[PDB]
């Protein structure tokens, strides 16, 4: 009579909480989704092999056009588990799956876990100065959205930071890379002309948060732009006018110039 | 000679990452802090018992003046951990710890864990629609905290939900419910009279995130203002301009008006 949405966190299978993990392996179905995201440190056998039960995976068509038809049947009689990466309800999409519980008389219960969205405190910046986030899409054939671009704009404006998620094809396993984020930024900057995004702009890159070893980056886009910050998964961020305490984080521990201090501040 | 910044998340000691907690079981000595916020279902005693560990708490002024006499000295011949509530690193002075160690010589790590920042996805509310967050500052004496009425503001001009943290003196052992911030709230709206926070305003009271049966309450301040959530801690949101789906989710799930169905687009 119970569904579980348990998030599995950032990186590797060990990112799942004590509590989602006990109550995995006391369900009696297990699934999962990755196309909202992926596991990059880890694999599906891994995280078979840690909660003990075979993982139905279920693609997004699965769990937006069926999850009342797949998952909420076997959540009438038996405690079921939905396993996502990151936190369960960030997903834009997946909060209404626990209205789809109740209509169907099923309770659900979400167990949290580490999300991007907090995990960014690592770079140094306020939380609370973070605005609006938005997300780097590829141009397309005919289309070249351009949204996130405006929404540092309103960000940077108000000297609030912007989380910027970076473009994946999950079925793929493609992801975009920081570079490749900035090179469309220029792109864009090019066309609208806004003076928001250029080789000036001082930004942060975060990849694989959640490893023991990520890599935190900050300086500016004509430095970083073509510098190697390892595998994926990359986060960017386009800092506001920082504090003090930020940019000598960001020299410290990430790299940045000292020249930040004077023109970031 | 290391460093562990581990964090142990929202409510109780299995909000911890299976990751933090095996390197937790491994570390010579444990530190930790329970002022930045309040882990309501759990104590120090369970926290002790799953890790195996003792634990030597430490106060503000132990880490803010002391940090590097006290915890850092060990980290030099040893592996230490220093534990904190949600994530080490979100809405905490902790990052700059991280430069202590450094210029110690110690190598630091953060380990994530489920923090409210995420956990504010569980409410329906889009999280990438969240703008400037900011905190609901007891009044001390004669000195009236005002300026988080103002993040409201700009948020929701921009069509952004606002989350507000809400104070805590963990040494008096008071923390600050959404009742309390909504009085503070229609105070600072008499004095500005901005039409910002009023009898009208729709908010989202979220409490004991990380339970499994958190309250999570939206409605308008005349009727919630009383209402009780109970016990700490708790976070108000003041929500921007809803989507269609966010509303019905703040109905369903929510208990909020069927009037807020309506959108005014
Ligand atoms: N489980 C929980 N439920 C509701 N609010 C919470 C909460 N945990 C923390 N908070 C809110 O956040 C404030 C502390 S701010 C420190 C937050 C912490 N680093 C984290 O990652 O969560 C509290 O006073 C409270 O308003």
């Amino acid at each position: 009579m119970v569904l579980y949405f348990i998030g599995l966190g950032l990186y590797d299978e060990r990112d799942i909480t004590v509590k989602g993990l006990e109550i995995a392996k006391k369900c009696d179905y297990v699934f999962a989704e990755f196309y909202t995201s992926l596991m990059a440190g880890t694999t599906l056998g891994r995280i078979q092999k840690l909660i003990g039960k075979e993982i139905r995976v279920l693609s997004r068509e699965d769990v937006e056009l069926n999850f009342e038809n797949i998952v909420l049947p076997l959540a009438k009689e038996n405690d079921v588990a939905f396993l996502t990466p990151g936190d369960p309800m960030v997903a834009t999409t997946h909060a209404e799956l626990r209205i789809r519980a109740k209509r169907a008389g099923v309770e659900s219960y979400v167990i949290h876990a580490p999300s991007i969205y907090s995990a960014v405190g690592i770079t140094g910046l306020h939380i609370y100065k973070f605005g609006k986030s938005a997300t780097v899409a590829y141009p397309e054939g005919n289309w070249f959205p351009t949204s996130y671009y405006d929404v540092i704009k309103e960000n940077a404006e108000r000297g609030l930071h912007t989380l910027l998620f970076l473009d994946i094809k999950a079925e793929k396993r493609m992801y975009m890379t920081a570079n490749e984020a900035m090179e469309l930024l220029l792109k864009v900057e090019d066309m609208k002309k806004g003076g928001v995004f250029t080789d000036d702009t001082l930004v942060v890159v975060l990849a694989r948060a959640g490893s023991l070893n990520p890599t935190i980056r900050a300086g500016y886009v004509k430095d970083l732009i073509r510098e190697d910050f390892g595998d994926p998964p990359h986060i960017l961020i386009v800092p506001g006018k920082l504090h003090i305490v930020e940019a000598e984080y960001l020299v410290e521990i990430a790299g940045a110039p000292r020249e930040i201090l004077r023109v970031n501040v």
